[PDB]
């Protein structure tokens, strides 16, 4: 009676006066929790209770959503004025911690815009998630593990520190609740790149001063240190590795400056091949004298493994030593290239090095009238180095997607391919369903 | 259980094989109809019956809207090609005229 | 009749509310007198055709874009007010909402 009496009453826009059918429903949830749980019934820990509390808690977002969206509205101001936000309450979050996995929120989260709707009693979800922080403490902390109980509870851990970002917390609860997110979590039942992702998560409504940032920085230590050995590696499913870590704390003060790593990175000699690798990971950070001392050891001097160290942030700037180098690299490849072009082979690297070259040069990262000279190889590069000219019927709409941010921004300052790659992005959203190619377009061209 | 699933695969892309969920949707449906219709009892009436009618009818048109222009990837074109859009025949035309109000057909035509 | 109704503090919403339709074609420079600009305020759409320059675009209503025809639509785009607020408008919309048409002004003109 929600799904249409109610949900296409509301396209029908009619008000209902006394009691409408969302208090019914929710009252109604609420008399069945009392009952089952102050009788102490077990029947409280089966599917079909949770399965009718999802759909009861999912259809109501729904319903709120479309009232927020529908229109403006005249009828509405006299009987409800200043709207009365619906609040979700301690006992709204304590039923979709308990009862909702993570794919139920990310669904909602999709549907119902749920980051424009309002919390209130800030202080017992703060309590709340202490203790959860607290308990999964005290079960990770021990040699015995409750299997029967961990099952149990590692579902409403996780919901409720991912439902976690829409609620302000204080920071000394917050100290908590980050250390045990951090440190204590299992690994099997969440890996060290979804870490990142609930931190990053955490870190949206609020900010974490100096303690947290603390806090983080011994993380790094500890994640440091484990790195000795030469077999112990990270895995992740979610992209993001270690490295978005330190991101966060450069995003956070910019000028951190590690204290305990600087004096692990100190003392490195040689003969790791593992640690120095996770190491170079943090480039940015680590202070300036060991930065350099340290750095200078193990560079990478011949062009092919230059691309690679390029490739993955070692390498930024271009010496005009290292200018000579990559000059070489490429007119290597263009005597290879005019050999082939004479056979009629085509050869292209595995690692689309000229492509790498056109991205960073359309970024101007690379100085010479050769490049000019260079006109005529690869379509991505004629069309970084000279749009003006470049033969837009040979582009490939795909490459948009290899873009990050800041290329996005300058590809859209560039002045001839505005147009055409406005045509192309109509064509590509009149033909294809492709959701990226639409946000690329509205968020950037548009 | 079966529309959410049906509507987060509508956002991440993911591809349906044999038995998907529109199938058992339309069986169902069509069961439950029958049954009541055959057997001749005059719950076909009530209301529920014409809501339980209204949102099936109205996932298994959604779903036939992405179907129509749902990227079709190397997979989908070696096991989906020609594209075969959800047919809408007789029963379902007598199903949406007996079960719908104005307002619910005009809303998907905007959907 | 309507600075008594300012004092009455009644709007009456006519169907035959013409005036917006004046506007509409003084909007298309049918009209040339300058009285229309005596008559500021008195309904927004008529406020948002005539001086476009000082309208707060704060109390436009998206609905309104379903009414017009190809030649208003753009006029509408033609004027050096109006393109980046409607732009705005429109992107908010199309995010917010499920309906194709205001994908398809925001394709066909605006861009």
């Amino acid at each position: 009676e929600l799904t249409n009496k109610v949900r296409s009453e509301m396209s029908e826009g009619s008000y209902s006066f006394g009691m409408s059918s969302d208090i019914v429903v929710l009252l109604r949830l609420y008399d069945n929790l009392r009952f089952l749980y102050e009788n102490c019934l077990w029947s409280v820990s089966f599917h079909e209770f949770h399965q009718y509390i999802r759909n009861s808690m999912s259809l109501l977002i729904e319903k709120a959503e479309y009232e927020r969206t529908r229109d403006i509205d005249e009828l509405g101001f006299s009987f409800f004025g200043k709207k009365s936000g619906f609040f979700m309450e301690y006992y709204d979050f304590v039923n979709i911690s308990r009862h909702f996995k993570i794919d139920d929120i990310k669904n909602l989260e999709r549907s119902c815009s749920i980051d424009k709707i309002r919390f209130g009693e800030q202080e017992k979800i703060e309590e709340y998630l202490v203790g959860i922080a607290e308990e999964i403490t005290k079960q990770f902390s021990a040699n015995g593990m409750n299997v029967v109980f961990y099952t149990q509870f590692i579902s409403e851990a996780k919901a409720a520190l991912y439902f976690a970002k829409y609620v302000k917390l204080s920071e000394e609860g917050l100290g908590k609740i980050v250390k045990a997110l951090l440190f204590y979590f299992p690994e099997r039942d969440l890996d060290i790149g979804k870490r990142y992702v609930w931190l990053e998560r955490l870190t949206k409504c609020n900010e974490l001063p100096k303690s947290i940032i603390s806090i983080i920085d011994d993380f790094l230590v500890l994640q440091a240190e484990k790195h000795i050995d030469q077999n112990y590696s990270e895995v992740s499913s979610n992209g993001l590795y270690s490295r978005d870590y330190g991101a966060l704390i450069k995003h956070f003060e910019k000028n951190f400056i590690s204290k305990r790593l600087s004096e692990i990175t100190l003392c490195l000699t040689q003969d790791k091949q593992k640690q120095i690798d996770f190491l170079f990971k943090l480039l940015p950070l680590l202070s300036t004298n060991a930065k350099s001392h340290l750095l200078s050891f193990k560079s990478v001097e011949n062009i092919n493994d230059l691309m690679n160290g390029i490739r993955i942030g070692l390498i930024d700037e271009f010496t005009p030593e290292h200018e000579e180098l990559i000059i070489e690299y490429l007119e290597t490849r263009k005597v290879n290239y005019i050999v082939e072009k004479e056979k009629g082979i085509q050869t292209f690297s595995s690692n689309d090095y000229m492509s790498t070259f056109g991205i960073w040069y359309f970024l101007e990262e690379i100085n010479n009238s050769k490049m000019e000279e260079f006109i005529g190889m690869d379509d991505q590069y004629d069309f970084f180095v000279d749009p003006e000219n470049f033969d837009y019927k040979k582009f490939i709409p795909s490459w948009l997607k290899n873009y990050n941010d800041k290329l996005l921004g300058k590809i859209a300052g560039n002045k001839h391919m505005k147009h055409h790659v406005i045509e192309v992005l109509k064509e590509r959203v009149k033909n294809s369903n492709d959701k990226r190619y639409l946000e690329i377009l509205m968020n950037y061209f548009i």
